[PDB]
């Protein structure tokens, strides 16, 4: 498969078996084609579809509210907002791109993967429509920055913590490599998206917000580099991917994993089991890319000898029994998120206990959740 | 006497008295509240018709919301029919603007009407009136007097009345409209239109199939149904019906829901059992605010089966002290601050100084903008 943000091994196996006419896969792909129809008809979304504008006055600037910040009832204007870790302020849904970036990302991802497997031009054409409108359109496309992502009313300093929102559209950016060579994705479309991705990569690496997020001591730094790798892989910068793995990702794992394999930065969160898992999901998506060029982030040690497999080891019994978790978790943990994580970690590590547990937890055969498309093996 | 309505009339009268006498503590408190209220004077009045997606009637004046715990079924091609996940609010609810707009309207009308009652300044009646007219009686912007499409569920075949509980967000504003009667801005015509609207809503809640079913609910929905019923009846000055509902429906319903140890078994089975135990009692609390103004104390009056609502407070009191001690399912954190007004209301109605003391110890923030706390200087 082309370099991108997916399990390349599972995708190739699906395309092989679908082209071979294998019955199990052909039936699974035909279900996925029924799921995917809503995306062929779906009107492409745009970040410009908001009423309340950013401080730049530019509807093309992405802006969201940082989810745990709330009006202060003891202030006349509610300002400045105050933090309630783990309590999502429903005001976030007043920023349309919060859910629209997810909807776009789901649509482009599903369509791009279904085009790669089946070769049907109708999937590239619709995938292309979503990509053009979201990224490159001179009126509807988003500016390549995350300046106003997770803004906070009344906050005086700028932060880069909102960059983590980018994972919702950076996976779709990656899957665009899958429609290159279709009739619908012209050389001109590719150049524009290449140029947008080049400007976004530049902003990520050189803006102050980008630099600060690249140095975050918790799961934000890990997601920053996972996003970084999707952009770099889209741009075919294989040397930079190696450099990011060795100079940023591995040192981060070495610092954030304690000797017992816990992630202390996530243990202090009110949703500590969710955020431990979310840290590892960043590594999981990062590894999907690094493992396509021979770097296994699950088993490759940092300079201090720590390996991401130690973090999985620490959490595994709590994926078996979340009720055993001893740290603060003020909402129930969704065990299903462990399925893909334990499958990904298990195959990379040769740990059949992890792979077995992934299949016992399982994914629903008929689920329309787009990230589960490659994982027939769990269905 | 304050007009009959959905508030602690004793505290409101105390506030108006002291404010008019010029007592310093109250005058300063009311001047804070006037600063808080300023946003409501400037606020553009909201309307249920400010939606894009219409209800099956095709009428924008029909209130419509999504039942909050119903989610798309990802294993279905269309996500239909939705499935229930108790206690997990589907953010799709925020796609129905009247869900939050009913709250915002309710807050503004409540705050402004109470501030007019306390202070006598016409500017509060005038703004309160603007919000009431637009929400209720306006021939284009006012809501139709029904809750047919409240908490609808995609793909569900049966009609339900469970969405009626949404009405509490605007039924308190309806009640407070009595406080601006006699202002210059609230004309005789305004009163008649709202009287007529309230009559039609009372007819709908009592005679529609959805209203009848909700009136028979065996959990907190039945309690809130009667609390809402009382707000409407008190607005309409139907004191004989208030007595009848208190004696023939609320007290038997309340007695039926209290187990021998004072627990509320219907609420213990919920994923948010401490929230819904508290929510059941808040219904009784607001109902008692109306019944006690005509001599019926719902906290201390036993039902005919011998249960009394004070038993339910007794069961929950130690867990209001220490919410972490709660042993039943509570998949989100419980807000202890909700115990403050509840224990003060029950504590005063019962002469229980331990409840009142704890209420003041938990307390409310002196400067909070939460409009339901306006009468509770005593806790601030
Ligand atoms: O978008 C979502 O709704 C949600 O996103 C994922 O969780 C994210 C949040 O979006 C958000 O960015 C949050 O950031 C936290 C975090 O703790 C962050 O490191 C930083 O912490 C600050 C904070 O001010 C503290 O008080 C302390 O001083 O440390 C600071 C620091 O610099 O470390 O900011 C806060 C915050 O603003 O709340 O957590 C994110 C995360 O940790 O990834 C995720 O839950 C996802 O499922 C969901 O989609
Ligand atoms: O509006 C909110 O977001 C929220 O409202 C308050 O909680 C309300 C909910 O809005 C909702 O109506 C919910 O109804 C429950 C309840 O359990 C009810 O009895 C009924 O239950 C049905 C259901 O079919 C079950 O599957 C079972 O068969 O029992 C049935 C029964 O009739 O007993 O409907 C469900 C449901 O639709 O989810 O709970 C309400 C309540 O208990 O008052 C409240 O949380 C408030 O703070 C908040 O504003």
């Amino acid at each position: 498969a082309p370099l991108g943000p997916f399990n390349a091994t599972l995708l190739e196996q699906l395309k092989n078996d679908y082209q071979k006419g294998e019955k199990e896969v052909t039936r699974y792909i035909e279900l996925q084609e029924k799921v995917a129809e809503k995306y062929i008809k779906m009107t492409p979304l745009s970040v410009t579809a908001k009423k309340k504008l950013p401080p730049s006055k530019d509807p093309r600037d992405y802006m969201t509210l940082s989810p745990y910040w709330w009006p202060d009832s003891t202030k006349i204007d509610g300002l400045p907002y105050i933090r309630k870790d783990g309590e999502r302020n429903p005001e976030v849904y007043e920023y349309p791109e919060r859910e629209n970036a997810n909807r776009f990302g789901d649509a482009a991802y599903c369509l791009g993967v279904l085009y790669y497997i089946t070769g049907k031009e109708v999937y590239a054409k619709a995938c292309a429509n979503h990509l053009r409108t979201w990224f490159t359109d001179p009126k509807l496309g988003m500016n390549p920055n995350m300046t106003y992502a997770q803004a906070v009313p009344g906050m005086k300093k700028m932060r880069g913590s909102g960059f983590i929102d980018s994972r919702r559209f950076s996976r779709a950016l990656g899957v665009a490599k899958l429609i290159e060579g279709s009739k619908s994705w012209t050389p001109s479309d590719k150049k524009k998206l290449d140029d947008w991705a080049t400007a976004f990569c530049y902003w990520m690496e050189n803006s102050t917000q980008g630099q600060r997020e690249s140095h975050a001591a918790n799961n934000h730094g890990l997601w920053y580099e996972a996003i970084h790798l999707m952009v770099l892989a889209y741009l075919d910068r294989t040397d930079r991917i190696r450099e990011v793995a060795e100079q940023s990702i591995l040192p981060k794992m070495g610092a954030q994993i304690a000797d017992d394999g816990s992630l202390p930065q996530e243990l202090k969160r009110t949703l500590s089991l969710h955020y431990s898992t979310f840290a590892l999901e960043a590594l999981m998506e990062a590894n999907q890319i690094t493992s396509q060029i021979g770097i296994n982030l699950w088993s490759t040690p940092a300079s201090n000898g720590k390996v991401a497999s130690q973090a999985v080891d620490y959490l595994y019994p709590f994926y078996l029994n979340p009720e055993d978790w001893k740290f603060k978790q003020i909402k129930p943990f969704d065990q299903s998120r462990a399925a893909i994580l334990l499958y990904e970690a298990g195959t990379a590590l040769g740990n059949q206990k992890y792979v077995d547990t992934a299949k016992r937890i399982g994914l629903k055969y008929s689920t329309s959740d787009v990230e589960t498309i490659p994982y027939l093996v769990l269905k």
